[PDB]
């Protein structure tokens, strides 16, 4: 069936509603570069012109644009949401509250006022998305994201290194293996000079997944036709290449009759292009669209359930978490205190069910750094220090003095091996705070994804956060200090009773005595660090929290509640009733399906 | 050899002095009993009356009689050991310098007030023998330890424990191997009632070394016989039984030549004795006596030359020590402070040429510490004891809960382990108070054998060695805190990262890291101790040296002398020159004795 991609709407308009999270379901994603005129493909697409265009970046803002399958029989159940204006092809904001726009100059005025407002005068990056639901029977059900285009000019007013900024932002978005690379470039610049492509190569060499669109296709007169490019046969692609005549910045905003130019395209492609016209349209290319973003959907099918549950599952214990009573507010707090001290110490020996070996974080993390980090920092420095056997024998020739070299000074040796195990110090330093720092990153972990009755009271969390936050800081000069005093007393105390001939023998010594020395320092430091900072806090968490969140009243402060929390509650209610709801839908379609 | 003979008995009047016999040597020591006649006898045998007479106790010091044959060859070893000495019959005491004695009754007077003076008016016996040799030429060449006589009346000014002092002075000598036990029995009961057979049966009930002089045959001319004990039919030796009369002390006060003494002695023995008559006498006894004490000499010869050419060896390193006396204060005393230093060192890296003559060379033991005796400690300290069924029950219980246990949980195990762990800290305690003893054991070495010219300044010695003592023991608490800190760390780490069946699960467990415990506390903690105790030492005792003894007002209070000292070096320059005389005369023997 086809209801998979309004499911999909629903879901998306539910998280925008809700704050709605980079990871996004299934959705076309556009990239354009120079003189791409994606909007002008959009509106040629709506039948109406009904956003600004311009070459390149046509807005300096993500656009999220849902192009509805309103047929005349949903016409009377989809206009009468809000208000009580009504047409066949109309759009609705969720940004701005209400007030539908038919008028398409309404909504062209609003976008520019939201952007100058917004953006300002220097065109950043803004990762809040703009909401546009448009509704139209010609209009096949579309998710459309619009984002910033690689372009080797920049256009208009923007850093000069914006061309990155854009390049990350659009590799953020298209992570999830479920975005559909709708690739816009002009006629006028190869493909292979453009930014569009590459990027899509990078993430993609085939043409899997890409849809390389061709503009512009209105110059080709002064030039060569772009019947070739269509061809894509020097770089093949294996969904298929469309091209349409662009309309120009100045013919949209002299108010125009996109049916004409829909005619005029379709004219020109049948002319120059013999063959190039049965699928070269906007009906063709709507549903083109639709066709790839179900096939997309389908594969991550898999996917999309596992995520889909991790919500559901993530909201339901937000729900149950939000509708205890404050009442009996100590054994609450004390219960809570418990758990958290409890999920944390599990995150510390990796049994909480939240971090795997493949994750790196909490006991894992400390591990590694125990093992490689710190052990590979030791061995980098050679047995002997990479000094020369003339340093070693300048060395004894200075300690033992202008006297024949007839019995070995151990003294020089100490000169020696004592250096190197100096530098000994700086890694095991580097290491307590890449444990120290561990820590914190874990207080917020738990939070993020285990502990999210913390996230439910904002004060709650950010004073159990502070308090761990002290509890590290107070640690964290007791371990150093006694890692500092093992490191000292295995440097300043080494000795040897605890020319050629000399120098092997001092050689010799040095790198035994070395060796032993970093053997005893990796055999130490990581129990020292477990004794003093991790098996010491393990347990003292507990107490610590319960002492530091109990005085006299400190109980209501921690427990309070933001009207903000209680909307986001709201919300999330909201997005569970539509998870239990997707989730029922999908239990219909068999498990062919997911694989 | 008759050279052979003197020297001993220089030896006798060296290492007597300071405190028993050093080294086992062919020595006649004489036992005698309740009215012994002994003094007679040695009045008799030496030709002239020379020692106090009567019967009992008649010497309360030890005396002992050298008397040497005049001969021109002897002349070398007699007035170069001594100052000088010549005449044609003499007593010469070693004890005192530039008098000769030409009066045997001056001689007696002399050693009755010096022992008078010595021992004050108690008749008891002090630690200080006497030295006597005498010059005749109707003397034969023996020497006799006439050690202090037995008394049977405890009361009075004298002590009255004289019995046992008496006998353990007497054991003191003839508990030497080498040593032959002139036993004088009184004949008037049995020889068994006598205590110098009681104390000979203690030790050598075969009486090999045992030879028999019976006196008091005076009173035996009427009633009982003394040919029964003569003939050695209640206690036979196998060496003899030897028939001396003993002399009145009231003839013997009147001026009695010796010779008609003598002719009386010849004609009661023929009269009374026909079996033995010519084959016993005072001469005969002394002639038994140097016969038995060459033929000993000529036994031992291998080893006895052995231990005089060692003796001789290491008195001579004394004499250099003793050699030059301080000349300058303050380089003389700079010099000591540096030659203890690196004996310290020397003795420290257990290398050092002076060892005693009872222990390791120093250093090295310390090393025997670390290796066997500290880990057999730790494994007599099994990890059962400490464990039993209700304990290991209640801890399984608490950890679970408030609800029964059928699982194995983390934290009674970390308990137990570290509860057993806490265990090693007194072996450890045990192995730095070792470490300690031997350093202390290696101070008393040098300040023994290798600092005797130290020894020569007592006020020197003794702030060395306080100095030392106290700053060994000023770190030792750092060390015993360290090695602490060690075995704390070591028992909370957990190395698992890198009801019956819970019980015996948690047991093998707790071996296990009670084990791997052990064995990183054995080779970590020695390190420890060596940086904090042996290299610190090593690295600051000339700094504490320097900073402790060096002062602008204690040179001369710190080397002080006494003419004692100057008597001590010429009795040990004596020592020498008798022990390379001896050396000399025993090096003309042939090989084949060696083997």
């Amino acid at each position: 069936m086809e209801a998979l991609i309004p499911v999909i709407n629903k879901l998306q308009d539910v998280f925008n509603t809700v704050g709605a999270d980079i990871i996004q379901l299934p959705q076309i994603v556009v990239v354009g570069t120079q003189s791409s005129g994606k909007s002008s493909v959009l509106e040629s697409l709506v039948g109406r012109d009904l956003l600004p265009r311009g070459t390149g970046i046509v807005t300096r803002r993500p656009l999220i644009l849902q192009l509805v399958h309103v047929s005349q029989e949903d016409k009377r159940k989809t206009t009468g949401e809000e208000n009580g204006v009504e047409a066949e092809e109309w759009g609705k904001f969720l940004h701005t509250k209400n007030k539908l726009y038919t008028d398409f100059d309404e909504i062209r005025q609003e976008i520019e006022n939201e952007t100058e407002r917004i953006s300002g005068n220097n065109k950043g990056v803004s990762p809040e998305p703009i909401h546009l639901k448009i509704f139209s029977p010609n209009v096949v059900n579309l998710t459309l994201v619009d984002l910033p285009g690689m372009t080797k000019v920049p256009v208009g007013d923007q850093p000069k290194d914006i061309e990155l900024q854009i390049r990350e932002l659009i590799l953020r978005f298209i992570s999830n293996p479920n975005s559909i690379i709708l690739a816009v470039t002009a006629a006028n610049t190869d493909m292979a000079t453009s930014e569009a492509l590459k990027i899509s190569r990078e993430v993609d060499p085939d043409g899997r997944r890409t849809l390389a669109v061709i503009t512009k296709l209105d110059l080709m007169d002064a030039g060569t036709d772009a019947m070739d490019v269509l061809m894509g046969r020097v770089i093949p692609v294996k969904l298929g290449i469309i091209g349409v005549v662009n309309r120009s910045q100045l013919d949209i905003n002299n108010k125009k009759s996109v049916t004409d130019s829909i005619r005029d395209e379709y004219a020109f492609l049948q002319k120059k292009y013999p063959s190039l016209a049965n699928r070269n349209g906007t009906k063709y290319l709507a549903r083109t669209l639709n066709r790839l973003l179900m096939h997309h959907i389908r594969d991550c099918l898999p996917e999309l359930k596992t995520r889909i549950n991790v919500l559901a599952a993530q909201y339901q214990s937000l729900l149950n978490s939000y509708g205890e009573p404050v009442d009996d507010k100590s054994a609450t707090l004390l219960q809570l205190i418990t758990k958290f001290a409890t999920e944390y110490c599990n995150t510390i020996e990796g049994t909480a069910k939240y971090i795997e070996t493949s994750e790196l974080c909490g006991g894992a993390r400390i591990c590694y750094i125990f093992h490689e980090t710190f052990g590979r920092t030791l061995e980098s420095v050679d047995p002997l220090g990479g000094l020369n056997t003339i340093d070693i024998l300048t060395a004894i020739r200075n300690a033992t003095g202008p006297r024949p070299a007839l019995f070995v000074p151990e003294v020089s040796f100490e000169l020696l091996v004592k250096r190197q195990i100096k530098r000994l110090e700086e890694p095991s330093l580097r290491c307590v705070e890449l444990v120290h720092e561990e820590m914190q990153r874990i207080i917020q972990h738990c939070s993020n994804y285990s502990t999210q009755e913390l996230l439910r009271f904002p004060k709650l969390h950010d004073a159990i956060v502070e308090v761990v936050t002290c509890l590290l800081r107070k640690r964290l000069p007791v371990t150093n200090e006694m890692v500092h005093n093992l490191v000292a007393i295995e440097l300043a105390y080494i000795n040897t009773k605890h020319e050629q001939r000399d120098c092997e023998v001092i050689e010799r010594l040095i790198k035994s005595y070395f060796l032993i020395v970093r053997k005893n320092i990796q055999d130490s430091v990581p129990k020292a660090v477990m004794h003093f900072l991790v098996n010491h806090v393990k347990d003292t968490l507990q107490s610590e929290l319960v002492g530091q969140l109990y005085k006299s009243s400190l109980l209501d402060d921690l427990l309070t509640e933001s009207e903000d929390m209680a909307q986001r509650r709201k919300e999330a209610a909201d997005m569970l009733k539509a998870l239990q709801g997707a989730s029922q839908i999908i239990a219909e379609i068999r498990e062919t399906h997911l694989w």
